[PDB]
């Protein structure tokens, strides 16, 4: 019950998000900067769990690796996520 979300990062502007790195077993979107890149597009919500980034499993990386990875990426970025918001 996951989902794929994509967005372009063809600039050096930050994505405008804060991720919880404490436990890569469950990497959570902790904050989304208002007006930021992620925000204006609606690509993510606070609470969503990021499972993969361009097919790479977040659970198998180190904070250092994940940190550098995300910041150095440019072009198309695809996140495999477990959405936190559900309507009933």
């Amino acid at each position: 019950r996951s989902r794929l979300v994509q967005f372009q990062k063809n600039t050096d502007e930050p994505m405008g998000i804060t991720l919880k790195m404490n436990e890569l077993n469950h990497c959570i979107v902790a904050r989304i900067m208002h007006g930021g890149m992620i925000h204006r597009q609606g690509t993510l919500h606070v609470g969503d769990e990021i499972r993969e980034i361009n097919g790479i499993s977040v659970a198998n990386q180190t904070v250092e690796q994940l940190q550098k990875m995300l910041r150095e990426m440019r072009g198309s970025i695809t996140f495999k996520i477990v959405p936190s918001y559900r309507e009933f």
